[PDB]
């Protein structure tokens, strides 16, 4: 029927720009590209697509009201293998090959995004994996490829990966979009692709390792000298350099965190503080040191509290740098998940029980007689709460001869608190964080690498306009006579193909 | 006993060392933070506070971690509220978080080396 | 794994108990609409549920309304 | 038989009856689910709620939730009409009622303690 309508003069380039066709909640509509060709591509109808491409008025490069094209629409409707099949990747390949031009993948929609960048932003790992490692065997259109096999000698092949919009050197790049964005769940598996992983590795082994070590050393020395000048207070011409360096480095951290918070999005502030908590605590420590010296300059007695809090927070903030090593990185992210998942629930329930039993026990004791003040340790509400807290941590001695008019009820409430906290709550907490470290046992080699990639990209952004001339690898990428752009040599070993190498580029293997 | 010995080996190098490293960082940081909140003792008095020096504060936190001694909050601190806040923070971070997570972690260790 | 259900069982019990707590009035908060099927009388109630699946790929014949959406 | 399937714990038969769609037009009033429209991979279906919604004394939802002599009670509430009905009820009136009960009991306990 579609062929009969098309052969009779149907509007191929008609745009279904209705409101139902462009949904906002993804529950009351179905977005396909607002084009019959895009609808045929998105609904797994290959025969209709091929019938539509070869026609006298079909516009493959048509852009709908969202600025999207057929490749953008195929990227948006793409999904994992569980929900749908791989037909979108096959349709993407077929339409791109039939078009035979680079204008489809270099067209930006009404968001400043290419279909490659849109696939990186939307979380489509399968489509991004296809595009990043796209190799075309035929020589009629080989400039459309992004991966080129330079040579392949036996089970050893060297492939060149294009890095046009992938390396963080073209404003909005695939690497920066994959790492910095937060509104996706498959962020970990997208960084395991061939060019992105290798690029992160080489960046870390080139400049990010020394930058992270320098930051660790400077913060460690700053914390050490802050501790030394605060603990050895009078309660020094050669010792003035330490406190001046404390002030200078605190101001530097304060302004750095201020400019890193000012442009901070409210989207990464979601989840549970897994990517911005250290920014806040570093800023708080910096302004605590600033306020400490601010009150120390004048006659303010409440200046040592901020300084001591700065020492404690600064020595607590030094655990951020444990992400440089692998095992300590796993330990740090597991501290994060544990302290937010089940430490908070245990604290909430324990505080409810502690305050309830503390105010119940403090009401069972009458006033002390004349010339007596140490009749009972559970005197006030704060005293009873402190006694229950001391009992929970195993400190002190259990005394049951208090000034309670109902000692049996007092002992019953005390034993009930003992069971509920020491037997039930604490031991169940130990049992629960075993399940937590069981689940995050496998989900720790990725999140730590996500933090490492964030630090690498932040350190690279810290570099000035110069000194950034440390690009990936070489200039020659493909057979194109002009604008070779960049490349990235990756060697792969596999003993299962055993095929004749025809897509090879260079006759001489190796350097 | 051979299995017990090699599991001692893996445990004491895998997660006992990490726990010791993090605990020592917290212990020394909180010990030097608490020792700075207490002024000098008055005349004819030397037992005003158990957190007198840095070594004394570190020893008191170590005694608190192992469950020995008695918790005394009436020290010679000019800011007793901040002193109690830091003490409770150390209690949570070590007794609630670090030690119990260590017990949870070496369960995974003895599961893999089982 | 046996915690996402039992909690929902308790939640359903609380929902039904709270609905029973409502008087004879104020309970006029029925599910959805009145038109359900092609029957000319006693349309009773209905409940609109939207489902998404990319595996069937079949021509829709059991459809009821030609115009999708509201 | 629908209520008997809900009471006896037969989740498969209840799943068939609740989502029973008949393609042929000779007897379509026997269906309980009707597809209003289906545009691409998006379809809107209408589910009958004659004896399912808690408005006809002994209903399928009340029987499924309130009864206790079954073991597959959890999987019976995951069906298409019952889940959605519980969701909308919670998001309509049960959320505010539960919050009001929590606030009133919290204030009552606070003032009793005081
Ligand atoms: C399993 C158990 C482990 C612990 C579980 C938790 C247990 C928590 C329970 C704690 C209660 C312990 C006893 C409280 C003190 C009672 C006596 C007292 O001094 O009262 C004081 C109140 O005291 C306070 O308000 C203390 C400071 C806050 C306590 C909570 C800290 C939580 C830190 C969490 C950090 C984040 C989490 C950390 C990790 C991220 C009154 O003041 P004063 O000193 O009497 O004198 C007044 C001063 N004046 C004279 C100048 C006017
Ligand atoms: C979860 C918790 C569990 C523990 C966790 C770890 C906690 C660690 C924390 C420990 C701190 C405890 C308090 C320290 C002492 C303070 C007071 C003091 O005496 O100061 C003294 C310093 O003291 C030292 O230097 C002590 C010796 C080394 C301590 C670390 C041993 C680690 C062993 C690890 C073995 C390998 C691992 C084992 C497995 C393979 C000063 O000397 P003095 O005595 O005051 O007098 C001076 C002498 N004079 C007069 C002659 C000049
Ligand atoms: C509340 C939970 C805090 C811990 C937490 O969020 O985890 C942290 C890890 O955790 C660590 O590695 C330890 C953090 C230091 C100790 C935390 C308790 C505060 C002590 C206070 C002592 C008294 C001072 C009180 C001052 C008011 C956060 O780690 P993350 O989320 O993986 O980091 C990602 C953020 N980034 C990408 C920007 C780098
Ligand atoms: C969106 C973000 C954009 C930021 C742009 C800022 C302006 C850029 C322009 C200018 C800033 C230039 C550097 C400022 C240094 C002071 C700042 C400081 O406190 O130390 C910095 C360290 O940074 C270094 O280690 C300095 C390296 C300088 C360049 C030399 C590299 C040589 C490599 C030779 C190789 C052969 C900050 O360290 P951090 O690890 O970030 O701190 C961790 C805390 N946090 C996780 C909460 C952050
Ligand atoms: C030691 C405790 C002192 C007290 C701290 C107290 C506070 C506790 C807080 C933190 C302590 C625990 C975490 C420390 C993290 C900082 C170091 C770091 O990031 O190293 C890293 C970079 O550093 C280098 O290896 C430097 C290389 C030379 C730099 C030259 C600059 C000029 C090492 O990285 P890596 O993953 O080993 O390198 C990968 C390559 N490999 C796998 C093949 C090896
Ligand atoms: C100052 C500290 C307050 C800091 C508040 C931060 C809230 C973090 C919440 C959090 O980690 O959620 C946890 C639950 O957590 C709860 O259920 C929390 C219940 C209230 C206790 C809050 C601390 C009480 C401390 C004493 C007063 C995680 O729960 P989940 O089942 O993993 O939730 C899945 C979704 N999520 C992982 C995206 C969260
Ligand atoms: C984190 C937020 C959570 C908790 C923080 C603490 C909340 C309560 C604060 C009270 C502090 C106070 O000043 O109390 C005073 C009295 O006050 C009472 O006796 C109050 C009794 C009711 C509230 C506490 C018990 C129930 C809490 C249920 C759980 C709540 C939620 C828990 C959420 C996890 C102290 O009285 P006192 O020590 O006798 O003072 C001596 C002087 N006097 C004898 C002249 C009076
Ligand atoms: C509830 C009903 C009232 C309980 C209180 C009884 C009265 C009471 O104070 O008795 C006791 C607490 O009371 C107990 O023995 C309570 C034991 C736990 C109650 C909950 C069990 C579950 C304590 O009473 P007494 O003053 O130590 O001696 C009782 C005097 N008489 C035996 C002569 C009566
Ligand atoms: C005197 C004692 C010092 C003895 C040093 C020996 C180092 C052993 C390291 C070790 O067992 O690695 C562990 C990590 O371990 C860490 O991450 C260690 C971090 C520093 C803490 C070192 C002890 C601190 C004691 C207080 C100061 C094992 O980590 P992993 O993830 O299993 O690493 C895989 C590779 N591997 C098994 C081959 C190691
Ligand atoms: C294993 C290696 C790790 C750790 C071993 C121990 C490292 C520090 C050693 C100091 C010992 C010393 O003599 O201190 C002295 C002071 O010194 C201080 O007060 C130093 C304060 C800064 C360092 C400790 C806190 C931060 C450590 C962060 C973590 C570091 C890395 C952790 C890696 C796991 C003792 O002072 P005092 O007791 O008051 O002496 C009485 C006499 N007086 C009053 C006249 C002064
Ligand atoms: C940070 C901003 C400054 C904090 C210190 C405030 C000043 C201070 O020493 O107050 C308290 C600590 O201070 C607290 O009460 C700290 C409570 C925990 C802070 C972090 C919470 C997370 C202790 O102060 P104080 O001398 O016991 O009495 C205060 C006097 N005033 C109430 C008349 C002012």
């Amino acid at each position: 029927i579609a062929a009969l309508l098309i052969a009779a003069g149907a509007d191929v380039n008609a745009h279904a720009k209705g409101a139902f066709f462009n949904p906002k909640y993804q529950h009351e509509g179905f977005y396909f590209g607002e084009t019959p060709l895009a609808l045929a591509a998105c609904t797994n109808q290959p025969e209709i697509v091929q019938l539509l491409m070869e026609h006298e008025q079909t516009d493959i490069t048509s852009r709908d009201s969202r600025g999207n094209n057929i490749l953008h629409a195929l990227v948006t409707v793409a999904e994992d293998f569980k929900t749908q099949n791989d037909f979108v990747k096959r349709m993407y390949d077929m339409i791109l090959l039939r078009s035979g031009n680079w204008e489809l993948e270099t067209t930006r929609n009404n968001d400043g995004l290419t279909p490659l960048q849109l696939a990186a932003k939307m979380g489509k790992a399968e489509i991004l994996k296809y595009i990043l490692s796209r190799e075309i065997k035929e020589k009629r259109l080989r400039s459309l490829s992004r991966k080129f096999t330079d040579w392949a000698y036996g089970p050893v092949s060297s492939s060149l990966y294009d890095l046009t919009n992938v390396d963080t050197t073209t404003d909005n790049s695939v690497l920066e979009i994959t790492v910095y964005n937060t509104n996706i769940d498959n962020r970990h598996e997208m960084l395991t692709l061939e060019p992105l992983h290798t690029l992160l590795h080489m960046k870390w082994k080139k400049f990010a390792k020394h930058m992270f070590f320098l930051s660790f050393c400077f913060y460690f020395f700053y914390n050490i000298t802050l501790t030394l000048v605060s603990y050895y207070r009078p309660r020094g011409w050669l010792q003035l350099l330490g406190r001046m360096f404390v002030l200078i480095w605190a101001m530097c951290i304060s302004v750095k965190e201020g400019i890193a918070i000012f442009l901070l999005r409210p989207s990464d502030l979601q989840s549970i503080l897994s990517d911005a908590w250290f920014h806040f605590v570093f800023f708080i420590q910096a302004v605590l040191v600033i306020l400490s010296v601010f009150l120390y300059l004048f006659a303010y007695k409440e200046y040592l509290a901020c300084l001591v809090l700065a020492m404690a927070l600064g020595w607590a903030n030094m655990l951020y740098y444990t992400r440089g090593f692998q095992s300590m990185g796993m330990y740090s992210v597991m501290i994060q998940k544990v302290i937010l998942h089940d430490v908070l629930k245990f604290l909430f329930v324990y505080i409810v029980f502690l305050l309830g039993f503390g105010v119940a026990l403090a009401s069972l004791i009458e006033k002390c007689p004349k010339d007596n003040k140490d009749c009972s340790s559970y005197g006030s509400f704060s005293d009873a709460v402190l006694e229950l807290f001391k009992l929970t941590i195993g400190l002190g001695d259990l005394n049951i001869q208090q000034n309670s008019k109902y000692p049996i009820l007092f002992l019953f409430l005390l034993i009930t608190y003992v069971i509920l906290t020491f037997v039930l709550l604490l031991n169940m907490l130990i049992a629960l964080m075993g399940e937590t470290v069981e689940n995050v046992s496998k989900e720790s080699e990725r999140i730590w690498r996500l933090q490492r990639a964030r630090t690498i990209l932040e350190f690279e952004k810290m570099l000035p306009e110069w000194l950034r001339s440390r690009f990936r690898m070489g200039e020659l990428c493909k057979v194109a006579e002009d604008d070779f752009r960049l490349c990235l040599r990756i060697n792969e070993v596999k003993w299962t193909e055993w095929k004749t190498h025809v897509s090879f580029l260079n006759e001489d293997p190796g350097p």
